[PDB]
């Protein structure tokens, strides 16, 4: 399935940017970024307050030699807008040291540069959810849906849980 | 010895890229870029925490204009696809400095220029290592060290070796 955005054009590999919204009406607006135990900096991936609706764009990207991104493809997933005190690329990452069991790790930003793309979106309903893919220090490759966690609401890995999201472009 | 890549084909030389990988899995991704006390920018060549077959793509280049690496050949080695922050090239060199706490003598990415090309692939056990050859020469194994911080950065460490395949990249 070809990703569409709420106009329902395809939505853009490694260019543009993107609001990750959420699909249903809850408790809190587009993903952004707050300080959850980082220090300086905001560096967790977050639900904005219903006050304040939109958080930042984000930009996918993609090896596939194509202009727009399906379900298939491994993504990485970076905000185009950030704090001047964050890392570049502000690319998101679980800090997690290969463990087993990855479920309500926070979803941070990080420096960490590579062509490994743990992301994918999948359908989810009407819309889609976000997804998280790797290995663990058992071998075993695991998807893992990305959900919302209520304590700013953090976005974590959450199984059984996935947070429903749509995407509005902001520019190309 | 010609140094195979994951297919059993010769490493090219001077074309193709390659992934960097473990030979054993579990213990992280392939070699990649990590910020270790480098600003705004990732510039310390480390495996990636992400456990997948992957890392950032890597060309082999020797001034010995064979069609295949081998293990006698001299080597520069960089990323080809690497941050917009990035040198480029993002050439891999060894750091002049020991981290005063964290310590080990880690390899970065830097433009800078070298006369002699310092990196080796040398066989080890049923795949391969990586050696640094320091022209004052003499060749230290590169090692993965974690540091508490949970970065795996590639370093000087002779007796430790890690361990590593080459995947090619046009899959």
């Amino acid at each position: 399935y070809t990703v569409h955005d709420t106009d329902g054009k395809p939505v853009l590999n490694n260019a543009g940017q993107y609001y990750i919204l959420p699909a249903k009406q809850g408790k809190g607006g587009g993903l952004g970024l707050s300080n959850d135990d980082d220090g300086n900096c905001p560096l967790t991936v977050s639900q904005t307050p219903i006050d304040l609706p939109i958080g930042l764009p984000v930009r996918f990207s993609s090896r596939a030699r194509i202009s727009h991104i399906t379900t298939a493809l491994s993504l990485n997933i970076e905000f185009t807008i950030a704090p001047a005190c964050a890392p570049k690329p502000a690319r998101w990452r679980i800090f997690n040291e290969q463990s087993s069991e990855k479920g309500y790790t926070p979803v941070k930003i990080s420096d960490d540069f590579s062509s490994a793309a743990p992301f994918q979106i999948k359908k989810f309903e009407e819309d889609y959810k976000l997804v998280y893919c790797s290995k663990s220090e058992s071998g075993e490759r695991k998807c893992v849906d990305l959900g919302i966690k209520i304590d700013n609401r953090r976005l974590v890995l959450k199984e059984g849980d996935p947070f429903k999201v749509k995407f509005k472009k902001v520019d190309e």
